[PDB]
């Protein structure tokens, strides 16, 4: 919304289109440490956020912030390596800008990935959690990417989000995990978005737990919301990079070298899993 | 606050006053589908938000956004048909502007109405819920209409809200429902304001439930707060237009054609009920 | 962050330094009614917020808003009498500005004090609560003082806050309370920051209770967060000035004359307690 006008999304979509032979069907948003997925593309055309018109450039990253087009396991993709977060200063209408243009490019599905902390006791670090639902803490307070006058050309005023995370895709995902003969199971739960850049206190770790959250993070939710408003099929995963909740002798506290989640090894596992699912995402062709 | 200065409220009050023979004692804010209450006025003087000076115009509505003066069942009213919401972009000091000017017009009571979703299991759609209390989610985070320097000419710095919804008015309301010989009872509970324009996920529907909320909505609370700061008697109702909370087979999801709450029929029931209560609201005359 | 640049904190630190013979080791932030602690200083050099460069002046206070340097029970202090709150309009990067400059002055410890309402049933007004942890409601929604690009010269991007309130200092504080032979014990619990200037409804008083909060307030948390990001040892107390949570016959409601907490008497008790603890805060000298 604000700051951006429809023609803005229009000019950015047309520009990209006229600058790439590619026409994407699936946009993929890589979470921290899941950018290597871009290595899995064939015929990649890399665009630096900066080159792309109204596209929000990176506050610091950049060189870990690019939009790369290609083909992944059957599908025509567009991967955003290095996503925007509101903790970096971007208003939510800049953070979710990409999604609006992906819609105008022709994208019909959005797989969003992220790194998150483990709230559910079952979860072990390294785990992967299929996002079945979410709790939008910023949104309850006004920080919803849809705020402002609504463009009925994109969507409705009051979109429902109870059915956000595609049921089929999540079923097919659970099945694909099994068909791969995977040992540690594909977990599943509610992701709670929290804004601030600092990590949580035990007291905070307990309210999110009490609220029903399984993994906590600082992104995804805004993009899921504007994806859905546009009518995109959405599904995502969370790479549990850590976990906490004990005043009673924390013995640790986290920082960032912790948010690696077995680094390469565990990240590679999501990257291939995600690539395997390209086959399981419906062709626009109708494929009947 | 911000954007508005006292003389602004002053000029808007004086202008309206000098433009209307009417001097209101009760301001009524109509929720979605409760604008027909304006049909119940006698000697209506209709002002388009736009004509009124510093008055925030409607982002899209307008022609469902007007301030109409008149008499309703004994009382001298001023009804706002088409209220402002923060999900439309209005900062909370624009959303609650009317209340500040109604105070300067002479208003001493404010009946606020709204449409809300049912969180309490008891509630059936079509129901009416007497607002006994509220949970201000945006306010916990900073989105409180009172934020900014405080004008002691309007009120205190730290107004108490534990006694927001007038006890007497709510008693008289419960009684009036019974005197009307009403079948389905007048429900009563805590209203939780949530900002974002999109509707809630099941996971979100469960935190609001856990927090103690009975009906969820996206307005009222900001206006109740600035009404009280001014010293106005406040009371309101919620037209339960829908209800949800089940990951375990939602089978539905809502949108907006759902938020009708038996449309006309149920809305008419609140509109007359509200008109009947004009008799039950104390005359400034002291009436002793 | 925003609005302020590093050189800004730099110029304000150097200016103060060049304007005071003093070099502080402990910054103390006085809560409502705890400003008399400034009376306990020796060799005080008082600076009006206004005189100090980029320093946010007071929205109304001022004459209850000053930065006074001196010595308190062994330590070289800098006390902020009259702290900034976001309910007054200050963006969180103005509210927490002092802390950033105190860091540049040489401060290594920050004792923050505040007045709060009692959520825990045990607490009696007049009580003092050692802040062992907190729940940052504004931060969950985006209102975190660290938001914006991160200055690695001050700290990391994702600072941990699970270990915010210094364990040792809190142990030494508990001990000092006992060594003083104090009757009513030094309480301890989780402080929940809430923004809005108005006070809470019973319904709101119950969510904070359910969330695990022991005392509710409208400050401290933002400053604790930026203090920690800088690497400062932080510890604080809360003067329980009141308490509520009963729809079922509130019988009272609060306002501000209530937030006195036995005024002088109870405030004096925290002021001396705080002064006694100067001895218990480690000299930068290493003191080995
Ligand atoms: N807020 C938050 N975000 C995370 N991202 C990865 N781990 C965490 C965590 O523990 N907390
Ligand atoms: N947030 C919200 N607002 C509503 N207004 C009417 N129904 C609803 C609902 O289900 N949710
Ligand atoms: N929010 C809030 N702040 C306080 N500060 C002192 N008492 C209170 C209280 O009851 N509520």
């Amino acid at each position: 919304e604000n700051g951006y006008t429809y023609e803005d999304y229009k000019n950015t979509a047309e520009w990209l289109l006229s600058h790439t032979k590619h026409r994407p069907q699936v946009a993929i948003i890589c979470g921290s440490g899941l950018g290597g997925l871009t290595d899995k593309l064939t015929q990649a055309q890399i665009f630096d956020y900066s080159e792309i018109p109204n596209f929000p450039r990176s506050t610091v990253p950049g060189h870990a912030g690019r939009l790369v087009f290609g083909f992944l396991n059957g599908r025509a993709c567009v991967m955003m390596q290095g996503r925007f977060h509101m903790y970096e200063g971007y208003p939510l209408w800049k953070v979710t800008f990409p999604v609006r243009v992906f819609h105008l490019l022709g994208v019909d599905t959005l797989v969003v990935t992220n790194a998150a902390g483990g709230l559910n006791p079952k979860f072990e670090v390294g785990d992967i959690m299929l996002i079945r639902d979410h709790i939008n803490l910023p949104g309850f307070s006004g920080q919803n990417p849809l705020r402002g006058p609504n463009d009925e050309r994109f969507g409705d005023r009051f979109p429902a989000m109870s059915d956000a995370y595609d049921r089929t895709m999540r079923q097919r995902a659970l099945s694909t995990w099994k068909q791969m003969g995977e040992q540690r199971e594909l977990q599943e739960g509610t992701y709670v978005m929290v804004a601030g850049p600092s990590f949580e206190t035990v007291a905070e770790c307990r309210v999110l737990q009490k609220l029903g959250a399984d993994a906590v993070g600082m992104s995804t939710v805004p993009e899921v919301i504007v994806a859905r408003h546009c009518g995109l099929r959405v599904f995502g995963f969370s790479l549990i990079t850590n976990k906490v909740i004990m005043d009673y002798e924390s013995l640790e506290k986290a920082n960032h070298e912790e948010v690696l989640a077995a680094g390469k090894q565990a990240a590679q596992k999501l990257e291939q899993f995600v690539s395997i699912l390209m086959a399981s995402i419906p062709l626009p062709d109708k494929a009947s």
